């Protein structure tokens, strides 16, 4: 069976693990610090926090800035559920606008004119764009956007570690950038996520709040502040560590894997069966989705996928079909690419373990599927 | 030198982990699954979720029971800090008990006066005493109470997973009870928490909670509310089943410890000098923690057990000397115990790898730091 994901966890982070339960410093140490230091310097930004996972880097990302209660925040329809609902869990109301159907990015248009027309009564305070799968297309619109309107950025970087905007690192650009390590990454440590910033006082609060508000002071450690526990772990740090160095690498390879989907298919794209994203310049491949023609039904196409030996599955959801984000602005608004993309979108495998006839045979079954040979 | 703690995490369970990080089913799975149904077993309780810390365990408590802005609970004066600081992060307010000189437990009295003479304006929702230590002392007495004045009990058995009350294990009492699997607690994952119940609807909300509103539906997974991401790593979890096993066993060597600490310090009792804890029946040492004499200064007495090889610290924190939980029923209140144990309670090595000469020493040692000899 082809896979959608194999993670893949480097023998000397095993040993290095290995090392650290037996030896046994387990907590935030030495391990966090230097993974801290190199996702710096990997992103050309001041500071990063390794944490729990990729949405306790946004819910600290959101309490750094003090949005909660009164407040409202912009997301994208097409993104992982998290996206919105950590918004929310704040107090905060998540304000959908659509995605553009080339990059299944946030629409910066559709972006602007949601805040020209903002009429409370919350406060809008942010803009969180994803930068989906990867791709980094809009984020220089997204912070001209911000600072028009002297709202903060925070991206959900989630998907995008590695990933660059031009001449610029995905997740430097926002006052805040958030990461994921989730297994489906291309950087996993199982679970746990990144905060960034080059603002020393969100760093500094964020700081605070991942650790019960604990600092150092002259006689020792000091309770500032109310804060959580949304710690990673020495040995969670120490694979991290381990698959950086390689990140790039393994970009290049998936941008190539790309090239040769996108040969193989454009043939089916060019009968209007289906769509190929757009894997522009700095996109880090996290995730290759294509979108099925009206026509098809996307639950066939993967049954007879899997029975063909391939994985596949739906790409993100549609935050405004969830029902679950009920501010008057998404319910009085309308969606037209989000929740297409939720029913015809189908990733399909890429990843550090997938070869040349591999995609062939990927591409052939889906021809096949499609063409019904 | 002689450690306060050296996490035991069992050679089958570092190879486990290593077969999974190679394998590479990282995310909760089969062993999350496991380890909360051993738990559920272990403590003869209906539910069990394992979660990424200590603290998410209390957080989600707090969610499921709906406890937020405009509510209040009531928490020890004598605890970590997190007790506290999770409460206030719903926007509830934490309002502060003294506890016991002799337990180092939320005083029951108190907590009974506390809720007679509460004026709002927030509503009283529960009570969230610690098992401090590993103590189960007081834990029947709050549910007696929880239920007179028809509030939730949540147990803050951070401390306290294989403790028992009489004939029931300490968790299992609560509305809800939260364990930490901590590096400083018995059974460690590095970081890692567990919140168990016997109410399904509090189960199915944290469960919903701890991973972004998702349930089984007849096409697949479904969102069903907004939610986070409080999930523990698959390997973690092993980690934790190979100890579990063990723990009973590891208790009770403790308590052995425990009977040779007090049989060595008793005459620095008997003149005075210090007050050792009572280790009641069912209690599990996860601390030992003696409080010194007015006339002692603890950072004297630490360095000087420090130049003669014993590491030793403060047990917890006063969390009215924190001055950070300022609803005005605390800043009216007077707390006398829970700030002398902030200042002369003492934590002396005691875990699975000391035996007896390595705490005839420590006894000995403190005896000549104390008559100086
Ligand atoms: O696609 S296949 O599974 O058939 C072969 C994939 N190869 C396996 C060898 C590791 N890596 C080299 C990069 S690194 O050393 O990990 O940085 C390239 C990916
Ligand atoms: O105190 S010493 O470090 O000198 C000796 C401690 N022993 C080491 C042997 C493991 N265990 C047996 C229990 S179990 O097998 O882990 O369940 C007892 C604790
Ligand atoms: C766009 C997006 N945002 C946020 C998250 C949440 O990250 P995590 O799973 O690490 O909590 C995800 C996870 N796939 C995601 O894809
Ligand atoms: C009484 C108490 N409550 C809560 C916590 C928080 O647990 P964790 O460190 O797993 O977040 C601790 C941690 N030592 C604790 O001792
Ligand atoms: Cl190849
Ligand atoms: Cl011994
Ligand atoms: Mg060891
Ligand atoms: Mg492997």
């Amino acid at each position: 069976m082809i896979k959608l994901s194999q993670p893949t966890i480097p023998e000397a982070a095993i040993e290095r693990v290995s090392e650290i339960l037996r030896s046994g410093q387990l907590v935030h140490g030495e391990e966090c610090e230097s993974f801290e230091q190199e996702l710096a310097s990997f992103l050309g930004v001041k500071h990063a926090l390794v944490v729990s996972n990729g949405t306790a880097a946004l819910h600290l990302a959101l309490l750094a800035l003090d949005i909660g209660v009164g407040d409202a925040v912009i997301v994208p329809d097409f993104t992982f559920a998290a996206t919105a609902n950590i918004v929310e869990m704040t107090g905060a109301k998540a304000i959908i606008v659509d995605v553009d159907i080339e990059t299944y990015n946030m629409d910066s248009e559709l972006l602007e004119s949601c805040i020209q027309s903002w009429s409370g009564p919350e406060k809008l305070k942010a803009i969180m764009p994803v930068l989906e799968f990867g791709n980094p297309h809009g984020l220089k619109k997204y912070r001209e956007i911000a600072n028009k309107y002297n709202l903060a950025l925070i991206e959900d970087a989630a998907c995008a570690l590695g990933a660059k905007e031009q001449d610029v690192m995905v997740g430097t650009v926002g006052d805040m950038g958030c990461f994921s390590f989730h297994p489906r990454k291309t950087l996993t440590t199982g679970e746990g996520g990144a905060l960034v910033t080059n603002n020393d006082q969100l760093y500094e609060k964020a700081k605070l709040l991942r650790s019960h508000g604990m600092m150092r002071g002259e006689f020792g450690i000091e309770f500032r502040c109310i804060g959580l526990n949304y710690r990673l772990t020495n040995f969670q740090a120490a694979i991290g560590r381990a698959i950086l160095p390689k990140l790039n690498g393994w970009i290049e390879r998936r941008r190539e894997l790309a090239t040769i989907y996108e040969d193989a298919l454009a043939p089916l794209e060019q009968q209007g069966l289906i769509r190929l994203p757009k894997i522009v310049e700095g996109h880090s491949v996290q995730t290759y989705m294509i979108v099925l023609s009206d026509q098809f039904n996307r639950t066939e196409v993967m049954k007879a996928l899997k029975e063909g030996g391939i994985e596949s599955s739906l790409g993100a959801q549609s935050m405004s079909e969830l029902k679950l984000f009920n501010h008057d602005s998404n319910t009085k608004s309308n969606y037209i690419i989000g929740p297409k993309l939720y029913i015809y979108g189908l990733a399909l495998p890429l990843h550090e373990h997938l070869n040349i006839d591999d995609v062939n045979k990927i591409t052939e079954t889906l021809e096949q599927i499609l063409l019904k040979l």
